[PDB]
């Protein structure tokens, strides 16, 4: 058709990019935000004629593959992934790329405000169940993210699957919760901004934070957190599947890749828009990190339905208690 409906994260694309799409196709795009992975595959799993991209992260094309909900891309009509960091790409929840073309990736990590905390240290998940963090703590909203820090604080692995462990990691995460202020999404940028003290959520989010107040430093607990790429997808509810990869394809344009992360805050993939970004921005070590500084960092698998079910129960618990 000559409509294009993209479904992507929150506050994860300059809009403006939208417009400069339409003028140069001539496509009319119809855009839905989601706040998480399993949000969207639960709206992408009822079928029908939806959504012709989608932004899943990593973990979530690996189980959408298993679902059989992936169209495999057509190269030939991508010749800008050419201008990717090969770093990225053919990694393995998606061998070769079949299906997937990176669109920002990241990490998760510490927000705090030096001024409120200069006494404390958040190279640990520890430091968050410190008992004068009382109504401090600003937790993103997302099961793979939560549970994994509590996992992590225990010593174990973000992908566990030993339930007596996810029990374990559960358990300690409710001792957290006189600390929670709030369990939160996109909204956590703005409840920081100096218009609680603690944050943990992503480092574009956290990019953005820190460009907008001094006060506030990033830090990625060195016992292990989160390292995730999010990658554009046409899923089978696709109708317009040109459309489709036009559209990823103007994104993989290095221009368009380098207005995107100035815009939106988070690193790049690729390659040749990082040396058209600001060096302000693209020699920040705390987004744009050195390959061996990242490798304490465990990116989520896909556990299958089952586990992943049972990791959001855990979590849907975690959020009743309070």
């Amino acid at each position: 058709s000559n409509t294009l409906t993209i479904y992507n994260w929150g506050d994860y694309i300059d809009p403006s990019l939208i417009t400069k799409f339409e003028k140069e196709t001539g496509i009319k795009v119809i855009y839905q935000t989601f706040d998480s992975n399993e949000a969207m595959m639960t709206k992408i799993e009822q079928g029908g004629t939806t959504f012709d991209i989608a932004v899943p992260s990593d973990y979530a094309i690996s189980k959408m593959k298993e679902e059989n909900l992936l169209i495999p891309l057509d190269h030939s009509k991508l010749p800008n992934e050419k201008y990717l960091d090969p770093r990225f790409m053919d990694l393995s929840f998606d061998d070769d790329n079949k299906y997937s073309m990176p669109y920002f990736w990241g990490t998760l990590g510490i927000i705090y405000n030096k001024e409120m905390f200069p006494d404390k240290n958040f190279d640990t998940w520890n430091a968050l169940f410190d008992p004068e963090l009382k109504n401090q703590i600003l937790l993103i909203d997302g099961a793979r993210e939560v549970m994994g820090l509590g996992l992590n604080s225990l010593g174990y692995s973000l992908n566990d699957t030993n339930k007596a462990h996810l029990q374990a990691a559960r358990d300690k995460l409710e001792t957290m919760t006189p600390n929670v202020k709030a369990i939160v999404g996109d909204e956590i940028k703005l409840l920081m901004a100096d218009n609680a003290g603690v944050a943990v959520t992503f480092s574009g989010e956290a990019a953005e934070m820190l460009s907008e107040n001094e006060d506030l430093e990033y830090v990625i607990p060195k016992d292990g957190s989160n390292l995730w790429f999010d990658n554009m997808v046409i899923p089978k509810t696709a109708k317009n599947v040109d459309g489709a990869h036009k559209f990823i394809n103007f994104m993989l344009k290095p221009e368009n890749a380098a207005i995107n992360a100035e815009y939106v805050g988070y690193a790049t993939p690729n390659a040749k828009a990082v040396e058209l970004l600001p060096k302000e921005i693209s020699s920040d070590e705390r987004f744009y990190p050195d390959m061996d500084e990242l490798n304490n960092l465990e990116v989520y698998d896909n556990l299958g339905k089952r586990m992943l079910s049972y990791y959001n129960e855990l979590f849907l618990e975690f959020k009743m208690y309070r």
